[PDB]
């Protein structure tokens, strides 16, 4: 994985596509995604769970990620209706986050990087 959250996809991928492996059709050939949403209905409140992209909604923005560093970004693909594909690893994503953090983390660079980078504070 390139950035930290590629390395929660790529947790995901390990606990998502292990599910494909025990049968579970969702996740097999899926894409997989980490993000920090809800989960099915009586699952609320967002945690870090492992969401195939058939459960993610790309016309939300997902507030719900996080950047090179262990603080949620934003990134489209989160879930808009109750998630039943997917892995409440909460303890697992923010591990790979606080872990791969050694493979990526900046001195927050502004999370969310979509290009310019401009100061959001005036000396």
């Amino acid at each position: 994985a390139p950035t930290l959250q590629e390395a929660l996809d790529r947790k995901c991928a390990q606990f998502g596509k292990e599910s494909c492996n025990s049968g579970l059709a969702s996740y097999c050939g899926a894409a997989i995604y980490a993000r920090y949403d809800k989960g099915n209905s009586s699952q609320q409140t967002k945690e870090w769970r492992c969401y195939i992209e058939k459960e993610l909604d790309f016309s939300k923005s997902g507030d719900g990620c996080v950047d090179d560093c262990g603080s949620m970004t934003s990134c489209r693909g989160s879930v808009s209706g109750p998630s039943t594909s997917h892995l409440t690893r909460p303890s697992e994503l923010q591990a790979v986050i606080d872990s791969d953090k050694s493979n990526y983390c900046t001195d927050k660079s502004e999370q969310q990087p979509s290009q310019a980078t401009p100061p959001p504070e005036i000396p």
